[PDB]
């Protein structure tokens, strides 16, 4: 059927009054809640349009209207019939079987159309765009939700009211950011809706500082252990109690029935697939607590309903469908003329959400058909001849992408126009609806705010967001830590990781990875790296080293005590037959061995650890030839043992310096603990053959003087004899001790040190008393 | 017009018979090179298939042939016409001003068309192609070279026997890596076609293993200057001789009269665009020399020929346009009845080259009908019940895809099919014309070679690759080095680069960067890296060195010597009243010395350093103590006198082996050119404190010497005495000659070092003889 009205511009129409019904039919049973509604809604809108004063005051507006049905070859050739009426009308009619006449003159072809309005589902809009793409007629839809018609390229004239699903990802984006909602899951659907809407919303999560948990998809129709084992891997994750759901209304109702049958509470915000129907919650009102819903923007129109409740069969014979829906309402037969006592205004009546989108695109085109007369022919009212060949590129890029009008019926509260973007869709305006938990009952959704082009929404009515009694409702992944804990760990996502301490000697360079330096030097908080850290050069506290500066002046001060007694005696019988030049030399080395125990004890560094060795070493060598000397010299001429004295000391003195010389000892710092501050403790001279040699070279002298001490036949002063005895008696048994002391205590850092300095000192100190004890003997008795 | 031809399975066609002529008249007027020939091909084509035993023996065919005229609004027309003929027979006419019936039941519809064989240019293609998308009906072209087109998604009922200008790139990339010619230019076009010529020749390039130079582009029409500008950058590149083109006929025209104009010699192959046409060189003959062009594959039909040479409008009534196109070619009108003397057979005729293209075309649609109608229903060869309604869908998908048969009229030479890939595209072949400069006056163009899967070409008919005298001619850009020379150098190219020698020192580890590593080691021929590379113990030369061994072996022989008199004549009265221990230890100091001189020549080292420098500083001191104590113990006791000259050793020997622990006596080898191979020469320890407190200690001893030297009035042993003293002097002048001579040298390798040790070792020889000269006066007198 056709629905035609006369007028000289004329406009076409589609929409799909019947429904699905298999091949049986034609294309199915006549519907009631879509096509006649919309059909309904039109006639009304261009009837205004024809009683408006202000918009086409001059001429009139036609209607071509055909039926879709829901169909493929049906609107196929529903748009055949509409090219065909406006293209074909510069060939007359060909030779066919009429016989009264060659070709039709006036009728048979109606004007041609400006413009078409029509196209609810995806495939027929598709189809619909598809084929006037060529013919240069512009196209504008009601119910083209799909997004894979914004694309210019393969669908260039179309246009829509509806926001196509980019919009509303972006309206999911802003409502996640308001929360803070970065962690957030989404569960896609295997239909045609959806994965386009999946992809916007990724995309655009992807572009400014927010991550996806996981991406899922759930099928069309198959068995609950599907939905069991995806509802699992949803809710593995502890820290994902927030998603968002782009599915249709029926797999809604049953992820929710699923949801409220394993007992697991979630924030779940879903699009407009959810909406505002009560049947997607039967049975499962107490799982959807906290839930976020996506509107369309839709009011009511009193105009309409009042234009729709006054319609009967009888003085209303334009819409030959008519009859249909009237027969399908309510179950009667005009053959016997019983369906005039029925009336539409007893029976309620509940108008379309897609009423206000019909409405808008015909006052939009009716609009841009207005600025198109006014901009081409200015002179009249009247209809320009210059425009009888409908030009639909004109009036597509110059006319109806850019227009600016308000909202017909809209009520004074409401303040919102229509308009188009680059790509011809109409701009994203929603409403937020929330599942309030209202103490007087049941539990019904809440209108709370809108978003048109910004978010303007308020928590004054969201239950877990007015009283602020506990926290937000809110999953994120790593945000808690500063600038002091810096390491992270990421096991599988890439997006947020996981904020871990490091290790306090690591420095801080990197928010992705620690970096671990040295041990030998702790990092500095100047946030440049790890270098080295100043220590100081004395370490040893005053109260120990106290002692061995103590025990180092009392040996100092009797060294010169016994050379002031030599001085003084000398012209002593026990000194004159003696060593008095060797008695001065042993004070010297006394002098020497106890100033080097006193450096020994001074800053460490390179030269400082060098020296004190040498020290170390002269001073062993210089006591064993002094012993050796008193030894020897007493009875091998007077000028020859002195001699060969020195002698010896040089050499031993040569040895200990190559084999000091001959290693390398650096400067370097170590400390004992892991995570330590290192500071100068010790020399780098360590365990070598250098410090072999010098015991071995202290053993052989050790055992020359045990040789020389072996006699014991001595009848001159034999009172200097036992105290040289008893001093290398005692000298011998100190070296004893701290050979195994300072090899077992070779691990400690300042204990086994200490302890051969004290050993050093009080050997020294036990040296000098030995030897001034003779020259006081000697004073005393002489 | 529309041409009708009975039969049950009706083939559209759509052929351009007029051209553009503006929108004065219709469309424009009648052609007579592409619309006539291909119209009477197609007629020619069924007919065969009509009368073809082997071919749909059981069933005629049918044909729809259309007006098209190259224009878009009329194709769209007659493309409505096909549909409204083939969709629209479910319902029959609607009600017109037609008095003398209802509608019509048998006639003023004929069947539906089960394909269509038109559409050869772009516009026209595209048209036809998105109008017929959607009605689920096969499309094939016969002249449709728009490569845009190759994409499924918008156009997916769509096959095409030419092939597209991907294969045409893919031919060009495979002609061009068959001559090794990397490094080439393009020029493109501004129009239509090329541009997708380009971009799959420039992704075929950067697919594999080739680049490109540069890419310019041609605009449509405009002054000479922009092409003198655009061949003078192409002409830039000295390097660059090698060019494609994908533009049209009249562009390549151009292009070669302003490269005529410009006297420049270059190898250029072109697309299609050149052909084997002789208008485009017309001028330009002498610039063109070595050429390679791509021609269309096409053979002459000897029967078509003679069908098209039998035909007049007499007893062939049925196209309607043929008395148009008989007009049109003779001058002449029906009218006057004197277009009757005219005969097609005199005039001669030149087969068109799309000819065969159409005839494959539709013998490749009947092949397919007839695979349908046999495997459908093979009960019988007549035209099956349940066929009917034309399935374009299964028709398209499962069987014009894969046809495998071979080409009508097929010559016995060659041996080629007809394929489709998974696109709907036809197979690429191609052949490859030379432009041959034969010595038998003008040159035209030869074939050398075809291209359909693989490059099959021969070098026996190329001008320039026949007698190979001299160089092939190509284009490359770094080819000539090994990995001998590896540094890589890239102004502002990509692709290929620049082959340079790097530095001689330069480790080579990457083929784009050469890495310099330092200068006191030298890269391996392993090809790891650059490390350390081994040198010699010894350096210095044994003729060299011989000298030093020699003078170090004297001295010591002479202080032996001297030992031996002192000890032969120890009763003498010269030495009893002197220093005869302290002549013994100047003789142990004059061997010290001399081993010190002998083992500064050894191979250097840390501790060879540091002995070395210890060895001289204690001579010095020895060689001071020893004249000091000639001085003073001859005459102050004769115990004291030694035992002060041995404490000034040790101090001394204590203050230089200080000097040289405190600093850092490294082990560095350090080279003085740029380029060689560091070896150990010189130690690291360079000019610091050490020496100058040394060379101080030295001057000081020598002030002490000269004061003690001071004695004048000596009566005793004057001889010794002047000795003494000659000895002295020769020693300061010596340290006084080598002070400044260092001083200077120091920057030399090994000629201070030498110099310093033969100074020293002739300086001691002077001393030990001088020394041995008063004992030898002395046994001599005595």
């Amino acid at each position: 059927k056709v629905l035609t009205l006369e007028g000289d511009l004329v406009l076409g129409g589609l929409f799909p009054v019947h429904q699905k019904g298999g091949p049986a039919e034609d294309c199915g049973p006549v519907n009631e809640h879509r096509g006649i509604q919309r059909l309904e809604a039109m006639l009304f809108a261009l009837d205004r349009i024809n009683r408006d004063p202000h918009l086409l005051p001059g001429v009139r507006l036609g209607a071509h209207i055909l039926d879709s049905c829901s169909k493929d070859t049906h609107a196929l050739e529903q748009a055949l019939d509409f090219v065909r009426a406006s293209l074909s009308r510069g060939a007359d009619g060909s030779r066919h079987i009429c016989p009264d006449g060659s070709y039709a003159t006036h009728g048979d072809a109606p004007t041609a159309i400006t413009g078409v309005i029509g196209g609810s589902y995806s495939d027929v809009s598709i189809q619909v765009a598809n084929l006037l793409r060529l013919f240069q007629i512009p196209q504008i839809s009601y119910a083209s939700t799909s997004a894979k018609l914004s694309d210019k390229s393969r669908y260039d004239y179309f246009a829509r009211t509806v926001p196509p699903d980019f919009f509303q990802a972006k309206a999911m984006a802003e409502i996640l950011r308001f929360f803070n909602w970065t962690y957030v899951s989404t569960v896609a659907s295997e239909g045609d809706y959806g994965e386009t809407g999946i992809e916007a919303f990724e995309l655009e999560a992807r572009a400014r500082n927010i991550c996806v948990a996981t991406s899922e998809k759930v099928g069309r129709a198959m068995s609950r252990a599907a939905f069991e084992g995806v509802v699992r891997a949803l809710l593995q994750k502890p820290s994902a109690r927030v998603a968002v759901l782009f599915t249709r209304s029926e797999d809604a109702r049953e992820l929710l029935a699923a949801s409220q049958r394993l007992n697991a509470s979630f924030t779940w915000v879903a699009s407009d697939g959810w909406g505002a129907l009560e049947s997607v919650v039967a049975g499962s009102e107490g799982a959807a607590e906290g839930a976020i819903t996506i509107e369309l923007a839709s009011y009511p129109i009193s105009d309409f309903a009042s234009y729709f409740q006054s319609l009967d069969p009888w003085n209303n014979s334009r819409n030959p469908w008519f009859r249909e829906f009237w027969e399908q309402r309510f179950r009667c037969s005009f053959r016997q003329r019983d369906c005039a006592a029925h009336s539409l205004r007893a029976v309620p009546f509940e108008q379309e959400s897609k009423i206000m989108f019909v409405v808008n695109a015909v006052y939009a085109m009716a609009h841009a058909l207005h600025n198109m007369h006014r901009a081409l022919c200015p002179n009249t009212t009247r209809l320009c001849d210059a425009m009888r060949p409908v030009n639909g590129r004109r009036l597509y890029k110059d006319f109806v992408l850019n227009v600016k009008f308000d909202a017909p019926f809209r009520p004074a509260d409401t303040h919102n126009e229509v308009r188009f973007d680059r790509f011809g869709d109409g701009i994203g305006r929603y409403n937020i609806f929330t599942y309030l938990r209202a103490g007087s009952g049941r539990y019904r959704y809440q209108k709370v705010g809108y978003w048109a082009e910004g978010l303007t929404l308020d928590t004054s009515l969201i239950p877990w967001a007015s009283p602020s009694a506990g926290p937000l409702p809110a999953s994120r992944c790593s945000e808690p830590c500063l600038q002091n804990e810096v390491k992270s760990v990421q096991p599988g996502e890439v997006c947020c990781w996981l904020c871990i301490p490091c290790q306090p000697y690591e420095y801080r360079l990197d928010e992705f990875t620690c970096a671990d330096c040295g041990l030998g030097y702790w990092p500095n908080a100047s946030l440049t790296g790890c270098f080295e850290l100043p220590q100081e050069y004395i370490r040893w506290g005053d109260a120990w080293a106290v002692g061995p500066v103590t025990i180092a002046c009392l040996g100092a001060l009797a060294t010169l005590f016994v050379l002031g007694v030599f001085v003084r005696h000398n012209a002593t019988p026990v000194v004159k037959a003696s060593g008095r030049e060797l008695c001065y030399i042993l004070l010297g080395g006394v002098f020497l061995c106890y100033c080097m125990t006193f450096i020994f004890i001074a800053k460490p560094s390179t030269a400082v650890c060098t020296l004190r060795r040498l020290g170390l070493g002269t001073a062993f060598s210089v006591c064993y030839s002094a012993l050796l000397t008193k030894t020897y010299r007493i009875a091998i001429s007077p000028a020859s043992q002195v001699a060969i004295c020195l002698a010896l000391i040089s050499g031993q003195l040569l040895i200990v310096v190559a084999w000091l010389v001959v290693e390398a000892p650096g400067t370097g710092k170590e400390t004992a603990p892991e995570r330590r501050e290192v500071v100068t403790l010790r020399c780098n001279h360590r365990d070598a053959s250098m410090l072999g040699s010098l015991a071995y070279n202290v053993l052989l002298i050790a055992l020359c003087t045990l040789y020389a001490f072996k006699t014991r036949k001595c009848p001159e002063n034999f009172n200097e004899a036992k105290f040289i005895g008893f001093t290398m008696y005692t000298t011998c048994i100190i070296w004893l001790a701290f050979l195994p002391i300072f090899y077992v205590t070779s691990s400690d850092y300042r204990v086994q040190t200490t302890t051969m300095c004290v050993s050093v000192s009080l050997s020294g100190s036990v040296v000098l008393g030995c030897l001034f004890a003779p020259k006081l003997y000697i004073i005393l008795f002489q």
